[PDB]
Parts: structure tokens; C-alpha cells; sequence
């Protein structure tokens, strides 16, 4: 049965990992995948998370199975997280969330309950947009077609291409939008610009679908809202993805929801009940531990303030790394202007570094970027600042 | 978009446990999903794995992602758990697994695996088998066939049906067996009917599926792994969706695994690459807690004696509850011989009561068991075993 099954073709992020640590020499610099990492090159996990970890050992009192989409209070906090306290939504019961393993998982569960109930074949997904999306969304049968975003000479958002392109789409077309901070170009909106989509896609007939995975990493948690916000607003119909990986630096226990939003609580409620069918025939339920320890944060007033400061910490940090970045390829002879860079929001800086660049930066200098020039600024410490900067000055 | 989509009917399994929460009634009974209940009627965590834990929350440093596959001590430890210590399959480097959100998680993984890279379009399951299997086969594209097994007069195994229903299986279809204690049936095929089974697939060509989620549960753990040993003695290829939920407690963590064997390490490796790139679409990677709690007990000889103790003791309860349930029938009024039940392996007793008096037991006594009269009797205790017996022998 498997003898002529060819071998997949590495994960273009994740196969990376492995790459690096095949990798003998002393000085590589993994600037690949999106985690974060402290001054010192570590990724710990959150003081708030051990606490709240510490808790649940102390006072869970069974294993037994969760339900179908997850702790109740898990959903609860997640709704508040992504539309405000006060929101119009959560009142009127429109909005229903389900727990699923990772912002990936929400994705998954979006798609293969759109595709075994909607009318929806095509998925929009912008120019670049993180690699993953197009292979969740094809394993869920739906085709992913593009539209134009990013505008490579300028370093900007082309706005009128994006909207152009845009109007291929048909009534009834998913258009997938990332929260803030897009991966990987870190290139977002205004908020006028989100009104404006907002307005376009209610106009076009279009369902709203948002990867949302790095809530906090820009301004704050409520401003980096806004744009889903803005089409919470004026939208009868959306489903969010979002993931809890980054911002609790809680990546291995995947902790995610899939939240849906219908015109009223009985069309919702409806529409769940085939989301959890869907996920029925997936992975069953969701893992406990990641949104438990989730859960128990945002439930908790001291332990929230301790979270929510460890967040601004590592939003400052990516901040100081950008900046130490840009003034150091300055310093080192990088005789281009990269201080578009200060510009983006995030993790990422679309380097605009050219694929055999990246080839001979890891090949020979051991600095690990992804293929398309994305490079991992939270993975800078000033103490790999200078030989990465040097590597980078020597290819270009 | 949402408007006309109907309403999913309620899980069998699952919607059961909402109805049970919704009962106002005192002395409901909860027989219906399989979940181990000690004396009292609580689901403990595990004390090996409450140590485990402690262990973890000590000694780890990161929450950083696992690899697609997950934790590489927890696959090895599963394929030794599977096919034994010296086992070819392992020195040969024929097995590749992948750990998963649980066994339902595995079963999604193979069916998506095998629906994109195989020319597999049917999956045989028995009659009657879980009922999630078709729902999750059914997602990924695959039909479900159905082969005798449960002669419900004798309450037998009835094996010549299976052999003849299995005679319309081509060569190149996907016959799911049980590891042992077939749910729902608690009907197991002896060794001599599993070497008769292995050597009937290996002629006719089909590709075996495992569904192994109660290792322990029937005599022990080597001893539960023979039919599917003697299996993977004269198969080159086969797969097996393995669950740790039951026989450690574990069920919200969702730990189990999907294993892949073939006849070399290329092809199995060949083979890998295309189940790590359906496993990325889906959930990306799976959750450490269970796992790395599942590999710390299984890598630790007294953490590893004390769980073996801890099966030993869920194991011998549900012994002795299932004497209890027939002795007592007989001594309630039940003149129906249900001594039948004494035979069966695991956590469930087919009642063999109709859909009918199921549905009296739970409308008029609060007693709760699945409407094919599957019952729970390892949620059975010596303080509800009166009044459970009283109500079934008023609806025979
Ligand atoms: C990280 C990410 C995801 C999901 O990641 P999970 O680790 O599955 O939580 C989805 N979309 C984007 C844009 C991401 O950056
Ligand atoms: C419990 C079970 C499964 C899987 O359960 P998970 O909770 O997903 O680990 C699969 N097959 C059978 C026969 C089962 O009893």
C-alpha cells in the first residue's frame, strides 16, 4: 500500500527547526519560527503560567472529559478577549466558542465545517500570508485563491491592489484577514483602512474569517482588536481563529477557539451544534491543561496583572530588537535603508532578503530565516546582534 | 451564510452526558460514557500521574513547540507498550508514530493520511463497533462498511459471519480491528481466531487499521497486545490509533498515538513525511502536558510500578462490579439470564435491552446507558447497584 507514496516536501517553517539542529557549528542563530525568546536566547515558560500551573495541581480533582468545545469559562474570557467586555455579541447571545488545539486546530475546524455546510468553495488569503494557511484550508477541500497585499519596492501596504483584487471575490467568498500583526510581513491596516474593508466586505457579500494569533504583540490587547472590532460591528455573520500560543508563550499545550458569530442566539446555536460534529470527528474534545492554565489567568486578578505585564515585556523587548537591528546593519556596512523595519508590528521582519540570500546565510553563516525573507526579530538578543548583522551585510 | 444549517443530531455517546447534567432528579445514574468510576463514583486523577505532574511543573523549562510527531521518549515508549520489548518491527526501524490529540485524534490522522496518499476507499468496521468510526472515516472522504460480528442471540462472538461478510473486502481496503475489549460489544476473538484473521488479511490484501484504546483493561498489558502482535508478526504494513485516556486517566489531556509500520525504514520514513504533513494541516503539532506525563511514568521504574498497580486496580474493580450486576439481577427479579456479561472484557456490558427500555430507564429511573444497551459498569459501585438493578428489571 505505501511503497510508491512519495516523500512530502519539508515544512517551509517547521523543517527548518530540524535543519538548525542537525546543524554542528557553534554560532548559528535560529531566526526561523515564530517563538519568542528573552535576552538571553531562552524561551521560558510565563511566571503566570507556572502559578497557575502550580494551582491546577493543587486542585483539579479529575481527568475526565471536557465537552466538545471546552471549558465554559475558557470561552467566556476568549468572547471578552476579542470583542470587549460590554460587547453587543455577548449579550445578545450571537457568539459561540469552541476550545480547539491551537490557532491551527480553529482553522482546521472553521474549514471542514464550512465545507460540509455552506455553499463556500474559495478561500481568499492574502500575498504573503504565513504558509500554513493554504494547506489547512486545501485539506479541508476548499481552493485558496490570493489577493495582493504587500508592495515590495515601498515596504507598504498597497492598499487600492489589495482592494482590486479583492473584487474577484464573490457573495458567499471567505476573505480570510489576520488580526495585527501579519504574518509575516507585520504590514497592517489603519483603522480607517479596517472601516473601509469592513464596509466593502458587507457590501460584497463576503464572510469574514480571522486568523487572530498574536493579540497583545502590537499595542495591547484591546487595541489590537480593533479591526475585528470594526467588523464585529456591522457583520451579521464571522468566525474568528484564535490562538493564546504567543501571547501566554504557551505554543506545545495548544490552546486556541474557533469562535462563530451568526445573526441571532438560535441561528448560532444552530450553526454550533455542526461545529461540534465537526470536531467530534476530528480529535474528539480539547486538551485541558493550556486553557485550563488560560482559564485560571484570566479568571484571576493578580495572576491576570502578572500576565498581562509579562506581555508587555516581550512586546518591548521585540521593540528594542528592531530598533538595535536597523542601527546596526548601519553600523555594519549594510548599505541599505532598512529602517522599514521600525515600521512593522510583531515578531517578523520581512527582510526582503532574496531566497538564495537566505540559502547562503544558513549555508554558510548558519543564520536561520525562512525561504521568503522572514526573519525572527524576538529571536535577537544584543549578544547575537552583531555576528547575524554580519552575516546579513555579507550576502548582500 | 448560516441561515439553513440544520441542526446536528445530539452524539450518542456524548449528548448523553447533557442530558444526565440537565436531570434534576437525586439518584440519576450516569452508565452511559466510558469513564472508570472508583468505589465511591469519582474519576480520580491517577496518583502516578498526579507525581508526574509535580514532576513536570519542577523540572520544565519551556513550552516551546514539539515537533510535528511530538515527544520522541513517548513515541518509542509506545511502540515498546504495542509490540513488545525485542520486537523486530523496532529493531528493523519499520514504525514510525506520531503522537495526537487522543485515539480519535490518531483515527483522523491515518483516515486523512490514507484518503490523500493510498487508493483507499473503504474502510471495514464491525457490527456494532464505537460509534464515532464512521463519522470520522466518513470525514475524511472514506465509506464505511459493515462486517458481522455480534451474534446477539448467543451472545457470542460469531465468527463464520465475520469470516463471510469479510469475503466482499478487496484487496487494498482497510479492515479496522479492536486491540481487545471490543467496545461495544466486550466480545473478543480468541489468539487461534486472531492468527486466522492475520493470515486471512495477508491473502486477501487488506490493509489492517488497530483501534487500541483499552491496553490493560481485559488480562494485562503484554497480554492484551497479542492479537494485534500476531498481526504485525506477518504483515509488512499496518496502523494502529492507540489511546492512553482510559488506562491512565487521562482523558481531557488527549494523549495517544498513530503508528504507521511497512515493510523497511525507507518506505515507513517515505510513508512519515506524507503523515507529518496531515498532521501539520490539522492541528500542527501535538499537546506536551498528557504525553510528557504519559513518557515521565512509562521512563520511570517506580512511577511505572505504581501506575501498573493503578490499571491493576480499575481492571479488578470492573471484575467485580460485573459479578456484582449479575448476581444482583438475578436477586432483583431479572428472569433473564444475564450471566452472558460475565464473559465480556473491559468497561462494557451490551444489556442487549432495546432502544425502548432504554429509553424508560432513563425517562422514568434516571439510569443513563447508550441507546444500543451499551452500559458503563465501571460507573457502577456497590451503593448504586440496588436501585440501578431494581429500575432495569421493572422496564424487562
Ligand atoms: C502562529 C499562527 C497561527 C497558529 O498557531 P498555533 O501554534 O496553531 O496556535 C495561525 N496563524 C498565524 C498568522 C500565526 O502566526
Ligand atoms: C475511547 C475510544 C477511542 C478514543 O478515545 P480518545 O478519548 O479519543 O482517546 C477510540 N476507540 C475506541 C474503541 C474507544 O473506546
Amino acid at each position: 500500500m505505501f511503497e510508491n507514496i512519495t516523500a512530502a516536501p519539508a515544512d517551509p517553517i517547521l523543517g527548518l527547526a530540524d535543519l538548525f539542529r542537525a546543524d554542528e557549528r557553534p554560532g548559528k542563530i535560529n531566526l526561523g519560527i515564530g517563538v519568542y525568546k528573552d535576552e538571553t536566547g531562552k524561551t521560558p515558560v510565563l511566571t503566570s503560567v507556572k502559578k497557575a500551573e502550580q494551582y491546577l495541581l493543587e486542585n483539579e480533582t479529575t481527568k475526565n472529559y471536557l465537552g466538545i468545545d471546552g471549558i465554559p469559562e475558557f470561552g467566556r474570557c476568549t468572547q471578552e478577549l476579542l470583542f470587549g467586555k460590554g460587547s453587543a455579541l455577548i449579550n445578545d447571545k450571537r457568539a459561540r466558542t469552541a476550545q480547539t488545539p491551537g490557532g491551527t486546530g480553529a482553522l482546521r475546524v472553521a474549514a471542514d465545517f464550512l465545507a460540509k455546510n455552506t455553499s463556500v468553495k474559495r478561500v481568499w488569503v492574502s500575498n504573503p500570508s504565513w504558509p500554513n494557511h493554504k494547506s489547512v484550508f486545501n485539506s479541508a477541500g476548499l481552493e485558496v485563491r490570493e489577493y495582493a497585499y504587500y508592495d515590495a519596492e515601498n515596504h507598504t501596504l498597497d492598499f487600492d491592489a489589495l482592494i482590486n483584487s479583492l473584487n474577484e471575490a464573490q457573495a458567499g467568498d471567505v476573505v480570510l484577514f489576520h488580526g495585527y500583526c501579519h504574518n509575516p510581513t507585520g504590514i497592517d491596516p489603519t483603522l480607517e483602512q479596517w472601516q473601509t474593508l469592513a464596509q466593502l466586505s458587507v457590501e460584497k457579500g463576503w464572510l469574514p474569517l480571522f486568523d487572530f494569533a498574536y493579540q497583545g504583540f502590537a499595542r495591547g490587547l484591546e487595541e489590537d482588536a480593533e479591526g475585528l472590532r470594526a467588523f464585529a460591528a456591522m457583520h451579521k455573520e464571522l468566525i474568528v481563529a484564535s490562538s493564546y500560543s504567543k501571547n501566554f508563550g504557551l505554543y506545545n499545550e495548544r490552546v486556541g477557539a474557533c469562535t462563530l458569530v451568526a445573526a441571532d442566539s438560535e441561528t448560532v446555536d444552530r450553526a454550533f451544534s455542526q461545529m461540534k460534529a465537526a470536531i467530534r470527528a476530528n480529535y474528539s474534545n480539547p486538551p485541558a491543561h493550556g486553557a485550563s492554565v488560560v482559564a485560571t489567568i484570566l479568571s484571576n486578578d493578580a495572576l491576570r496583572a502578572i500576565w498581562e505585564q509579562e506581555l508587555t515585556d516581550m512586546r518591548q523587548r521585540i521593540q528594542r530588537m528592531r530598533q538595535l537591528f536597523v542601527n546596526t546593519l548601519q553600523e555594519k556596512g549594510a548599505n541599505r535603508d532598512f529602517s522599514f523595519i521600525i515600521k512593522q508590528n510583531g515578531m517578523f521582519s520581512f527582510s526582503g532578503l532574496t531566497k538564495e540570500q537566505v540559502l547562503r546565510l544558513r549555508e554558510e553563516f548558519g543564520v536561520y530565516a525562512v525561504a521568503s525573507g522572514r526573519v525572527n526579530v524576538a529571536g535577537m538578543t544584543p549578544d547575537n546582534m552583531a555576528p547575524l548583522c554580519e552575516a546579513i551585510v555579507a550576502v548582500l
